[PDB]
């Protein structure tokens, strides 16, 4: 059976698509990301569902993976956790004033933009939620967002079993990941640095086509 075995609580902005890399290149995916969400039919319809506070089985989302990161699913690390309870849990982190200028060079455009066109209402939707529930309703504010990406990360470092959290810094590379997992490092291969920013750029580009 496919299990879900890694719980990404990281925000986006943290390298969690390269960790998406990572995970995937170790076996432990297929792993969940963002970007997957345009890839699944019908999964930001779920996602908004379980951000109303509708009833929603997990493994609609997640029966065909084996790890999540970044958002939506980072925000809900704490059902998860509780739904998948041999998952482990892995916080990405940055320090906080570089986060935030990735997030609001990145993601704030996107997640503040209005959008005539009908393919993107339902992922503007999604993240208009997210910022209303994660963020009180604004991206703007530097030292307020700052302050609610430090408070989710020492939420999860608080609330989390200190054996079933790793606290990871994607600048640190294989080897704490490895080893946390009890894998091997890949040998003679760098830790992937992706971007995360012209791949989201082309799936919009793609959903409003309706390539694929
Ligand atoms: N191996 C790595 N080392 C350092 N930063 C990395 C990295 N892999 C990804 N990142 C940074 O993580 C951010 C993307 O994270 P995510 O996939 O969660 O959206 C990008 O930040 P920048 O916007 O500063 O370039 C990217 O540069």
């Amino acid at each position: 059976a496919t299990s879900m075995k890694i719980i990404g609580a990281g925000f986006g902005r943290t390298g969690t698509l390269s960790v998406k890399a990572a995970l995937e290149t170790l076996g432990l995916g297929p792993c969940y990301h963002m970007l997957t969400t345009f890839e699944e039919p019908g999964h930001l319809r779920l996602w908004n569902a379980v951000s109303r506070g509708e009833r929603v089985d997990w493994a609609e989302i997640f029966a065909r993976y084996r790890s999540t990161v970044d958002w939506p699913a980072c925000d809900h690390w704490e059902t998860l956790a509780k739904e998948y309870p041999e998952a482990k849990v892995l916080l990405t982190v940055r320090d906080s004033e570089r986060w935030y200028d990735s997030f609001r060079q990145t993601l704030a455009p996107l997640w503040s933009a209005e959008s005539a066109d009908p393919e993107l209402a339902e992922y503007l939707d999604l993240v208009r939620h997210i910022t209303a529930h994660t963020f009180g309703g604004r991206l703007d504010d530097r030292a307020h967002a700052i302050a609610v990406f430090e408070e989710h990360n020492r939420r999860v470092r608080a609330s989390i079993p200190s054996e079933r959290l790793l606290v990871f810094d994607v600048r640190e590379g294989w080897e704490p990941l490895c080893a946390f997992f009890g894998r091997p490092v890949p040998p003679d291969t760098p830790f992937p640095h992706l971007n995360d920013r012209a791949a989201f750029q082309e799936l919009l580009s793609r959903r409003l086509a309706h390539r694929g």
